[PDB]
Order: structure tokens, then C-alpha cells, then sequence
């Protein structure tokens, strides 16, 4: 009964201004609205309708589908059982919510229900506040959490997932690379089946594990296992409480071990390896090489003070002097 | 008029050839059209527009909701006051704009306006050449900007944020972690709340920061702020010119100093402390301790020149010397 | 003929209950099914059918455009020759398919092939099982793999990649940053126009190049192309093999070399050079500077073995008892 309306199909209702309902109880009510299919709803204005029990009674909405429903201001529902229904909502495929307000799910199954949350694949989830999902299975349920990835999790408040099967369940965790695990608290980790499990833990390369508290392990296959350790290296490995190892497959295993070069090893407590090959199992020692593979310390200062190093030049003016008491004997 | 086709309601037209109008003054002109609601219009070929005063005049154009526009070749349109415009072109949500060519938007208020861009989520916008943002009110603004999060921003050219609130403004920045920022030219952080502002920084571990032009910080909350300063460790400072730190907690705050193992302290100019624990005050010296707390250093052999270090074994042959002038006198 | 059914059009069929059939030969026959358009046909159960030769034949499927087929189980199309034709299946766009089971295409020419596949963008491909592309002209090949941005392509078994013309094609690589390449098996690479090219390399920074097989580059334009090499720092270089550079601007050339401090270069086989600007260009060595600017080394303990280091105090007894021979001669 609305202006420039039709309404076809019994009992249809096209009130509304430049309405057009069309099937049994199809009912277009809002203005601009457009009703399609059996007890069709398109209440809102400049809303339309589409499919058998459709809704689009929000205010700018539009519904297609079998109970697809567009209830939120400004919101938009494509697919059977389709629901958008926070202010600024849109839904896209078989079931998919988009409930929370400024909320996007495409995907069979989808799920924005936060605040401002974004949820791209089938059966994915942005639960959180500010969270984004983008993947299969994948879900973003931490406040600010964000997720790519098919079966990515970002479960921590404001952590990051990116990957197939990526995790990032700390606080303030970050994951990057299939199967990559940052659970610790301010974790990070980035490389395929890496893992920063410590809290205060940061790792990179594949299959790279900071597992020490405050550990950080830098390079393939790198292992910083030790309270405060430092591994930065293929295969490089900082076992001791506050170790360091610094070369490809360098092993600092003493408390406060420090191997610096490739394959050094240093096993005493408060050891120093240094150089390629290095081997330092005295504890308390500084060690520039191993028995059979000595090498001379060079461009060394005169020493002065008592505990200072003496240089050969040093040596020779008491060789000297020894060679006068020669003569003078 | 066309074959095959029906035009129910006042002042309806289907011309087309398998068109099919319905709706005051609703237009199914294309071939293969179909057009429902009041002043509808489907005028392209393969065209179909549902919706008060939906049009989809592009070829292979649809377009669903009041005022919805798919005017690109091969452009989809959903939702109130969508607008697919270029060609290739697609919009899902109320007032989405995808008006690149080859655009992608999906979400109320997102808007691909770039060549080759992608929008996802409720007011982002990809509006750089090649530019991709996924979460609400993202940002990829650059040439070539990526943007994956909630906020997200790449706004330099060749940037890419990933997480919550995460920048990368710098050109050829890279971010990821929540709250991430990639401030500086050719900077790149990676952990929550890690800043590489710098020209030519790097940042590794949640808040790390690497703040001087060149400077690399490597763990959590270490800080590079020198120029050309490095820092790897949890807590590690770099905070001297040209200055390096390696360990957690280690301090390199001389110009040009060095210091290597956990809690190494390097305050003098050009010095370096190795070792756990070390402490290199003097300027222009190497510390393999500190008062009290002496190493030896081990495996040294011979040495030649004159700035070589002497070993003990050439000690004792003089030692061995004086004895035997000892019993000569 | 169904139960509230109205079939307006030329041998247009409203069997099923709640069905809604309009055009020529429109068929609605599934229950609560809607069909508008010439030839299109909603005969799935909670079906809709928009659009010439529109096809909603799932079970809860909704096609929408000319051509448009919604066939899988719970499968929604959008667009002229959509095709969402996998269970729980979701396609929107001209032209994008959704074929594979749980697979969601977003764009013009997106394609969702692979199970559990998410492709968003224009002519964006997710081919592999659990894959999924977001950005114009992306690629996810692989099993597992993830590809962020314009133009990004992961086609390794697990790769990640992230970035405008991002590429991870090694197994389990991960690549972020524009034009990042992580092409080595296990390679993982961060920062825009880097390269993880060796087996089992990591690179960090803007422009870092980690070739070597077994390799670490970390700070910008940082070289690792020795087998095994490290280097980190803005600038430095480890091209040995199995060689270790630390520090802004370090060299380690030599095979085993060691380069640790900001400008340090070690060239001599199996040589260290400690300190800021040292030089070890000796074979076999630890340089503590260089010619003209050596350094002392301090807080050395007595030696004890005869490669011990000797300590200034142990050099003034014997002067002392030399100054006393003195006095008996
Ligand atoms: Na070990
Ligand atoms: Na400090
Ligand atoms: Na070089």
C-alpha cells in the first residue's frame, strides 16, 4: 500500500515507500525495502530480504537466505541461518555470527562476537575485543588477539599467531611460523616449530627453543634451555644458568658459561671458551683455545698493574738484563 | 519483451533475452537480468540486482541491497550503499567500496580503493597499490602495505604490520606483535610492544628496542639506543657508540665498548669485559674480570713477538735461569 | 503447488513447503526454498536461488548472480559464476570457486580449492590442505602454507609468508617482510628484501642475507654466507666458513674466524680479534688490537700451567730478585 509499491503473492504487505513485497506474508514495511520469499521481513529502511523467514529488520540491512537475519544497524547477512546482528555487522555463508558491534565472519561457521572483531574461514573464531581470525579452525580469543593461519590460536591478551597451527597463549605473546609455540609471558618466537616457552623468552629459526626464563635462542635447531641464557647459532646450545654461546654448534653447559666461536665449548662455572673450537672446563678460566691447539695472544699493551697481563717484550729486558749478569759473571 | 522472460509489476521492462523484472520501474534490460525492487536495474550482461534502487550495470555484475552499485566488469556488490566500481571488483557490507581494480572489500565501511588491494573488516582500508588489510580499522595505506590486526597501520612504502595496534610507518618497515613499531627507514621489529625506530634498526624480543640508526637489539626489553650499537640478552644494554653487548643483562656504555657474558659491565672507551660478571672501567683495556675476582687464561702459547703475551712456562726457563745463577753465586 | 507457495511465471514450480518460485521456469522445490530468475532453481532444502540459471541445489545453500552455484552441503555463492560446491563451502565474487570441503574465496577469481582452504583477494589461490592466502594474486600451495599480502606466495610443505611479493618456498620456511625470501629448507627470514636461501639459515633485519647452509644473519644488510657463519650486527660479515662475526660493521673472512666488536676483522685462520677495530690477520691467534693500538689486558690471575697467561706481579719477583742478585754482585 506504499507508494510506487507492489505487493504480490497472499497476503504480502508492501507499505513502505518504494516497497516490494513478493510471496506468502511477505511482509516489506520499511521504506526502500524489498521482501523476497515466504514470511520475508524487510522492516528496516532501505532494507531487503531475500528467502524463505529472511530478516532484515535492521535499519540499512539486508538478508539473503533461508532465516538469514539482519537485525544490527547497518548490517548484512548473506547465507541459510546467516546473523548479523551488532551495529555494523556482516555475515557471509552457512551459519556464520557476526554479533559483535563493527563484526565481520565469512565462512560457514564463522564467529565475530567481539568488539571490532574479524573472523575469515570456516569455523573460525574472534571472540576477543579487537581480535582478527583469519583462517580455517583458527581463533583469535585474547583481548587484541590476532590469528592467521589454518588452526592458528591467539589466546593471550595481545598476542599474535601467525601459521598453520601457530600458538601464541602468553600475555603479549607473538608466534610466527607453522607449529610455533609462544606460551611464556612477553614471549616471542619466530621460525616453523620454534618454540619461547620461558617467560621473558624470545626465539628464532626453525625449530629454534628458548625455554629458560629470560632465555633468548637465535638460529636454527638453537637451544637457550638455561635461566638467562644466550644462544645464537645453528645448533648452538646455553644449558647453564646465565650461559651464553655465541657460533654454530658452540655449548656453554656451565652456570655462567660464556663459548664464543664455533664449536667452543665451555663446561666450567664462570668459564670463558673463545675462539673456533675453544674448550674451557676450568672453572673460572679464560680459555683461547685446548691442550695441543694453543694460540698466542697477540697486540698486547705493556702490562702495568699487578694483575695486567706481561708481554714478551717485557720478558726480553729481563732476558737481557740476565745475559749483563752473565758478563758481570 | 525479451524471450523467456517476465516483467511483473508497473512500468517493468525485460528486454533482455532470459530477463526477468519485477518491481515498479524495475529494469531487466541485460541479457540473462534479473532485477527486483522498485527502480531496480539490471543492465549489464549476466546481471542481477536485488534491492530499492540496486543497480548492477557492469557485465557479470550483481549487486544486493537498497542503493547497492556493481558498475566494474565482473564486480559484486552486497549490502546497503555497497559500491563495486572497478573492474574485478568486490564488496560485502553496508557502504563497503571496492573501487580498484581488482579490489576486494568485505566489511561495513571497508574500503579497497587501491589497484590490486584487499580490505577485511569493519572500516579498514587498503588504499595503497597492492595493499592488504585484515582487521578492523586497519591501514595499509603504502605501496605494497600489508596490515593483519586490529588497527593495524603499514603506512610506508614495502611496510607490513601484524598485531593489534602494530605500525610500520618507516619504508620497507616490518612489524609484528601487538603494538609493535617500525619507525625508522629499512627498520624491522618483531615482539609486543618492541620498538625499531632507528634508521636501519632491528628489535627482536617483547620490548626490545633498538633506537639508534644501525643498532640491533636481540632479547627481551634489551635496548640498542647507540649509534651502530648491538645488544643480544634479556635486559642486555648497548647504549655506547659503536658499542656491543652480548648476554643478559650485559652493559656496553663506553664509546666503542665490549662486553660479553652475563652481567659484563664495559664503561671504558674502546674496552672490553669478558666474562660473566667482568668489568672493563678502563679505557682501552680487555677485562677478563674484576679486582677480587681475577681468571687465568689458558692455552696460551708462546709468545713471539714483541706484543705477544709471555705464558709461564717461558717464565720458569728464566726462573730455571736465575737458580743456576744462584748457584754460580 | 506447496503449501504458502506462489509460483508467478511461466511453468515456474513452487512444490516444496514455504517455497517461493518466480520467473520462467523457475523451479522452487525444496522446502522453504526461494527462486527468482529465469531457469534458476532452489531445490535444496532451506535453498535461494537468485539470478538467471542460478543454482541453489545444497541443502541450506543460497546462490546469488547469473550462474551462480551453491551445490555443497551448507554452501552460500555470491556473484556471476560462483561456485561453492565443497561442504561448508563459501564463495563471493565473479567467478571465485569454493570446491574445497570447509573452503572460503573472497574476490574475483578466488579460488578455495584445498581442504579447509581460505582465499581472500582478487585471484587469490589456497590450493593446499589447510592453507590460506589473503591478498590480491596470492599463492598458498602448500600443505599447511600461509600467505599474507599482495602478490605473497608460501609454496613450501608448512611455509609461511607474510609481506607484498613475500615468498616462502622451503619446507617449514617462514618469510616476512616485502619481497622477503625464505627459500632454503628450514629457512626463516624477517625483514623486507632479506633472504634465507641456505639450509637450516636465519636472517633478521632489512636486507640481511643468511646463504650459507646452517647459517645466522641478524641486523640489517648482514652478511652469513660461509657454511655455519654467524654474524650480527648492521653491516657485518661472516663469509668464512664456520666463522663468527658480533658487532656493527665486524668482518670474519678467514676460515674459523672470530671477529668480536664494532669494526673488527679477523681474517687468519681460526684467529680471533676482540675489541672494537681489532685485527687478527695471523693464523691462529687472538688479537686484542692492532699494530699501534694494542691494548692491556687486566684482572688476570697468577698462571699456574705452563700455558697459563703471567700476570705483571709474577714478573716483578723475579725483577725484585734480580735487583737483589744485584746486590750480591
Ligand atoms: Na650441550
Ligand atoms: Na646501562
Ligand atoms: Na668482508
Amino acid at each position: 500500500s506504499g507508494s510506487n509499491s507492489t505487493a504480490n503473492g497472499a497476503n504480502s504487505t508492501a507499505s513502505g515507500d518504494n516497497s516490494t513485497a513478493s510471496g506468502t506474508n511477505a511482509s516489506a514495511t520499511g521504506e526502500n525495502s524489498t521482501a523476497t520469499g515466504t514470511d520475508s521481513t524487510a522492516s528496516g529502511s532501505n532494507s531487503t530480504a531475500n528467502g524463505t523467514n529472511s530478516t532484515a529488520s535492521g535499519n540499512n540491512s539486508t538478508a539473503s537466505g533461508t532465516n538469514a537475519s539482519a537485525t544490527g544497524e547497518n548490517s548484512t547477512a548473506t547465507g541459510t541461518d546467516s546473523a548479523a546482528s551488532g551495529t555494523n555487522s556482516t555475515a557471509n555463508g552457512t551459519n556464520s555470527t557476526a554479533s559483535g558491534d563493527n563484526s565481520t565472519a565469512s565462512g560457514t561457521n564463522a564467529s565475530a562476537t567481539g568488539e571490532n572483531s574479524t573472523a575469515t574461514g570456516t569455523a573460525s573464531t574472534a571472540s576477543g575485543s579487537n581480535s582478527t581470525a583469519n583462517g580455517a579452525n583458527s581463533t583469535a580469543s585474547g583481548a587484541g588477539a590476532t590469528a592467521t593461519g589454518e588452526n592458528a590460536a591467539a589466546t593471550g591478551a595481545g598476542a599474535t599467531a601467525t601459521g598453520n597451527n601457530a600458538s601464541a597463549s602468553g600475555t603479549s605473546s607473538t608466534a610466527g611460523g607453522a607449529n610455533a609455540i609462544a606460551s611464556g609471558e612477553n614471549s616471542t618466537t619466530n621460525g616453523a616449530n620454534s618454540t619461547a616457552s620461558g617467560n621473558g623468552s624470545s626465539a628464532f629459526g626453525e625449530s629454534a627453543a628458548a625455554a629458560g626464563d629470560g632465555s633468548t635462542a637465535l638460529g636454527a635447531n638453537a637451544v637457550a634451555s638455561g635461566v638467562g641464557s644466550v644462544a645464537t647459532g645453528a645448533g648452538s646450545v646455553a644449558s647453564g644458568a646465565n650461559s651464553s654461546a655465541y657460533g654454530t654448534g658452540s655449548n656453554a653447559t656451565g652456570a655462567g658459561s660464556v663459548a664464543i666461536g664455533q664449536g667452543a665449548t665451555a663446561s666450567g662455572s664462570n668459564s670463558v671458551a673463545l675462539g673456533t673450537g675453544s674448550v674451557a672446563s676450568e672453572d673460572n678460566t679464560v680459555s683461547v683455545g685446548s691442550a695441543g691447539s694453543e694460540r698466542r695472544i697477540t697486540n698486547v699493551a705493556a702490562g702495568v698493574n699487578a694483575t695486567d697481563a706481561v708481554n714478551v717484550g717485557q720478558m726480553k729486558q729481563i732476558e737481557d738484563k740476565i745475559e749483563e749478569i752473565l758478563s758481570k759473571i
